[PDB]
């Protein structure tokens, strides 16, 4: 294995977000959070599913455990659903929801698996999105006594924690988009909740400091897109400048206390929200780690016609692609070695990297899914390349666990390293998740 050995302390593991896998949507006193309401509006996902069983992981984490040591993880990166601790959003606790939480972690660590606590994976209370969600302050700050309520409990035992997963996803694709709940369709109100998001995770950063037992691991989790433009003209240049200040240095930027990039602020113009100093100040709370979500690149042109940021993708049709997006490994060496060099956190984690397929059960039984082994092959053998720049990586997680509620696709679309069936509730791993097996025992 020369050459392919992993840190000895490295984290290895899997990932999942609570709306996606848990099911019990009603029970125990959780409350409505957005996407159950945006699952239950005709035509916002694409195969009339909805997360209100999924798979069945309120009831069925312990199969999930079972699956994660099946092969051989030493860390589970999940969420925690927001409905089921402050069912109201603003307002009372609900301590079975915490209950439910505790018991899952006492089983984790039990087991040798390390909790990945992510406390926000885009299930917003439906009553604050009622008075504007992420387009109001207020949420912010009830975010941050959410955060303080959750690290009381479980900060005993949960040094690793995400305050936000992917606030681009929940701002634009939520706000701007409306691919995602709520489903709004405005720049001007994409862009406040972008603030808004980050202020609640700066805020929540110094309530988790404050709130914790023990000292914490504090970081967020954003997916990046590495960005190339498809010729060197001005115009494609730009446009690849345009695309990666809307995804990646929009959050970056203010993470790293370097205010928002310019360029955007006068792109935007009108649509920019306000950003006081003070809120700057509280966005760049420090961290102690940085995750990385990574999927793909962006081979950008010019596109003056489309929406902002006015940038189109170019296809490639000599890479390959899954069912879902085009395959491009390296964009994750180049990624990790631009926040190696050019910014301040560290140490990093990838905490999504993964595939759609059409995976089947095959007549023997297996799912045949190489090429997400491959996949996981390719994108391994970056981090090996980007670990021996020096950059400060600390482990891997793999999205996702199990095939899941994959958002606005719905059931439809299996992202999983072990396959779920969504009428019995069986899971079953697939080739790709022995071969993370067997890679991760060898070493
Ligand atoms: O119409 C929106 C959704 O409403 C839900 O109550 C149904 O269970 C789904 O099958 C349907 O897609
Ligand atoms: O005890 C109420 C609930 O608590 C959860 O933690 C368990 O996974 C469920 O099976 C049970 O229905
Ligand atoms: O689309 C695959 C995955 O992409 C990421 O943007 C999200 O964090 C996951 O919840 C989603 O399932
Ligand atoms: O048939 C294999 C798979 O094909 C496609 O991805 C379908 O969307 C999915 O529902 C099915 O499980
Ligand atoms: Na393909």
């Amino acid at each position: 294995m020369a050459g392919e050995r992993f840190p000895a302390d490295f984290v290895w593991g899997a990932a999942t977000a609570a709306y996606q896998i848990e099911g019990a949507v009603r029970e125990d006193g959780r409350g409505v959070s957005i996407w159950d309401t945006f699952s239950h509006t005709p035509g916002k996902i694409a195969d009339g599913t909805t997360g209100d069983v999924a798979c069945d992981s309120y009831h069925r984490y312990g199969e999930d455990i079972g699956l994660l040591n099946a092969l051989g993880m030493n860390a589970y990166r999940f969420s925690i659903a927001w409905p089921r601790i402050v069912p109201l959003g603003a307002g009372p606790i609900n301590q079975a929801g915490l209950d439910h939480y505790s018991r899952m972690v006492d089983a984790l660590l039990g087991a040798g698996l390390q909790p990945f606590v992510t406390l926000y994976h885009w299930d917003l209370p439906q009553p604050l999105e009622d008075r504007l969600g992420w387009g109001s302050r207020a949420t912010a700050t009830v975010f941050a006594e959410y955060a303080d309520i959750v690290v009381r409990q479980l900060g005993d035992r949960v040094t690793h924690w995400a305050t936000l997963n992917e606030p681009w996803c929940s701002a634009m694709l939520g706000y701007y988009l409306g691919v995602h709940a709520p489903g709004h369709t405005d720049l001007k109100r994409g862009l406040e909740a972008s603030h808004n998001l980050l202020l609640g995770h700066g805020l929540a950063v110094q309530a988790m400091r404050a709130a914790a037992p023990q000292p914490l691991q504090i970081g967020i989790v954003l997916n990046l897109t590495p960005t190339y433009p498809a010729s060197d003209s001005p115009e494609d240049v730009a446009a690849a400048r345009r695309f990666d200040g809307f995804v990646n240095r929009w959050f970056l930027d203010p993470l790293a206390g370097r205010g928002y990039p310019q360029d955007m602020l006068d792109y935007y113009g009108a649509a920019a929200p306000q950003a006081n100093p003070e809120d700057l100040t509280q966005i760049a709370a420090p961290l102690d780690w940085l995750g990385v979500n990574y999927y793909e690149r962006m081979r950008a042109v010019d596109a003056p016609d489309a929406s902002l940021p006015q940038a189109q993708r170019l296809d490639d049709p000599d890479l390959p692609h899954t069912a879902d997006r085009e395959v491009y490994p390296e964009g994750l060496y180049d990624i990790l070695l631009r926040l190696h060099n050019d910014y301040p956190f560290r140490p990093l984690y990838i905490t999504e990297n993964g595939c759609a397929l059409h995976d089947e059960i095959a007549e023997d039984g297996g799912i045949h899914d190489g090429q997400r082994q491959a996949f996981f092959e390719a994108h391994l053998a970056q981090l090996q390349r980007a670990l021996a720049a020096g950059v400060p990586l600390k482990g891997y997680f793999a999205w996702s666990l199990l095939d899941n509620f994959e958002w606005a696709m719905g059931l439809s679309m299996r992202y999983g390293i072990c396959y779920t069936n969504f009428e019995t509730l069986e899971r079953r791993i697939k080739d790709s998740g022995y071969w993370l097996r067997d890679f991760i025992a060898g070493q």
